[PDB]
């Protein structure tokens, strides 16, 4: 690896993508660490990969290290026309509480930290060992080529919508997220026009298990 990011909240950033051993839960853990590696920055994207092992609090999200494309405040949603993204993923075991997801957050204050928004927005890949998104099934959608349950929730103030793979993992993806954003502006009254984008991340929710190690063979993300 070019860069090992094992200390807490250890980053990187470079070529408009950052990098973060974001274990923003690991306090609720009984045991265990994890570590994130740059693999790479070819051919305008990203390699990486984490390892990781994980005891206690089995509902409870220990991490979540992703990398994300650096964005500028301010941009309303509804005035990006396209975040065309892909990844390509492996698991080296799924024997495992964890998920691989896309993570957005928006909010009407443009400068809202980066820990959370008004709303989230999650794409998910991947849904190992029992675990739940948050909220309540609500509907099943066609985006970018597939069939997804979405869910919706609230996480404290903030509205989440997941949209999940009814079956299996979708190990190569690629999508435009303002598809996702689209129909949640149509179909649930998403505001659009006054939410502002503040994070768009993809990464690995880890909650408990491991020896465990995502790569991230290639991630890609653009937005105009
Ligand atoms: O909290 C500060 C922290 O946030 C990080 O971003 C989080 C979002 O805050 C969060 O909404 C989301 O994580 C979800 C996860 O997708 C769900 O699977 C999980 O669901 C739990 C649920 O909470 C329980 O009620 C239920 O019983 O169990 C299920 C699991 O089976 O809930 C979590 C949130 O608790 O996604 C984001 C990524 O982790 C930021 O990354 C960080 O910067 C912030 O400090």
């Amino acid at each position: 690896q070019i860069r090992s990011l094992c200390e807490l909240y250890g980053y990187w950033s470079g070529n408009g993508y950052e990098l973060l051993n974001n274990l923003w839960g690991k306090d609720t853990a009984t045991s265990g660490w994890q570590c994130t590696y740059l693999d790479g920055t070819n051919n305008g994207g990203i390699q990486w990969s984490t390892a990781w092992e994980w005891q206690g609090a089995p509902d409870n999200v220990k991490s979540y290290p992703y990398v994300g494309k650096q964005i500028q405040r301010g941009r309303k949603i509804s005035d990006i026309n396209s975040m065309r993204t892909s990844v390509s993923w492996t698991y080296d075991r799924t024997d495992i509480r964890a998920n691989v997801a896309y993570d957005v957050f928006t909010a009407r204050d443009p400068d809202h930290p980066n820990w959370g928004g008004d709303y989230e927005l999650m794409i998910w890949l991947a849904r190992y060992g029992g675990i739940y998104p948050i909220g309540t099934f609500h509907s099943q959608v066609n985006l970018a080529g597939r069939t997804w349950d979405l869910w919706t929730g609230y996480n404290g103030n903030m509205r989440v919508y997941s949209f999940l793979p009814p079956s299996g993992d979708i190990r190569d993806f690629s999508c435009d997220i303002k598809d996702f954003f689209n129909y949640l502006e149509r179909n649930h009254g998403y505001p659009a026009r006054e939410q502002n984008l503040i994070v768009y991340q993809v990464g690995t929710e880890c909650f408990t298990g491991g020896p465990a190690r995502f790569t991230c063979r290639d991630f890609r993300a653009d937005l105009w």
